[PDB]
């Protein structure tokens, strides 16, 4: 799956 | 270079 | 924000 | 999984 | 149509 | 900003 | 409109 | 070759 | 998932 | 709506 | 910020 | 829809 | 220069 | 095939 | 040509 | 043409 | 954020 | 499920 | 690097 | 046919 | 102005 | 390569 | 009209 | 890489 990346603080990286 | 991350485990960054 | 990353070595992060 | 969403009325919304 | 999701406070959902 | 959404369970919406 | 079709089974075509 | 997918009703697929 | 057609005659879907 | 021309004979104009 | 239009009666300019 | 615009004078917005 | 078409019914075609 | 539209005056279309 | 627009206030738009 | 390629196990590369 | 650059002559660059 | 290619050599086929 | 294939015979897969 | 261009030098330009 | 080009034998290049 | 220009302050161009 | 950017060194920005 | 035609005089060829 690719990965997307976030910035909230913490970085969170979700799975697509 | 772009960088496209996926994930599989093991994280793997791929470019542009 | 999403992060968007490049590579030139140094990788970048921007956030969008 | 990544939320896709059209409309059509019903909303949907597709898992990537 | 496709749904496209912005938020400003409240979300506002527009269509392509 | 855009709004995106994941199905983790729990959905969730990231702004860019 | 385009037609963008998915598989869930069922088959959903969903338009642009 | 690859169908094309409109809807205008009738539906077509062209071949690409 | 997406679904994407094929005309080779027989008309094939694959699965994304 | 955008629209978008194929030849197959006869010119097809089909839109999004 | 760039100005993004849509039109749904009522046109939206969204700020990017 | 989305909203294009352009400039000939006078100004057209097309839709998506 | 290039044509781009809309439709709007009036057909419009720009010139890029 | 996908058709091109260009203004050269005469407007001449091509193939793709 | 095309039009893009920004808010900086003001809006100004710049021909594309 | 262009080349597709589909994991099905088998590998199977579909013209475009 | 994003820069777009414009000339108009003064080159002007539009953060996004 | 669709494989997508780079080159970094080695070749990579990741399954979408 | 994205690796684009062709079928032409011979397979050539070319690069971005 | 539209020719599309890649460098790899070699240029080549295939034919779609 | 962008260059195109196409195979019709001889090969001819329009601009945008 | 494609140049994309980002600004932060400071002007970061990263490339394609 | 917009800059659009390339790197090849020498940086070469091009009018659209 | 991809091969990006402009005509300006002179072509130039730029590259992705
Ligand atoms: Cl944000
Ligand atoms: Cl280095
Ligand atoms: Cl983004
Ligand atoms: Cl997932
Ligand atoms: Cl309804
Ligand atoms: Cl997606
Ligand atoms: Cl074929
Ligand atoms: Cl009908
Ligand atoms: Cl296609
Ligand atoms: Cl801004
Ligand atoms: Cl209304
Ligand atoms: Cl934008
Ligand atoms: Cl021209
Ligand atoms: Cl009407
Ligand atoms: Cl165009
Ligand atoms: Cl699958
Ligand atoms: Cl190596
Ligand atoms: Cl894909
Ligand atoms: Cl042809
Ligand atoms: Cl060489
Ligand atoms: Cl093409
Ligand atoms: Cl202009
Ligand atoms: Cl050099
Ligand atoms: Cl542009």
């Amino acid at each position: 799956a690719k990965l997307v990346f976030f910035a909230e603080a913490a970085i969170i990286g979700l799975m697509v």
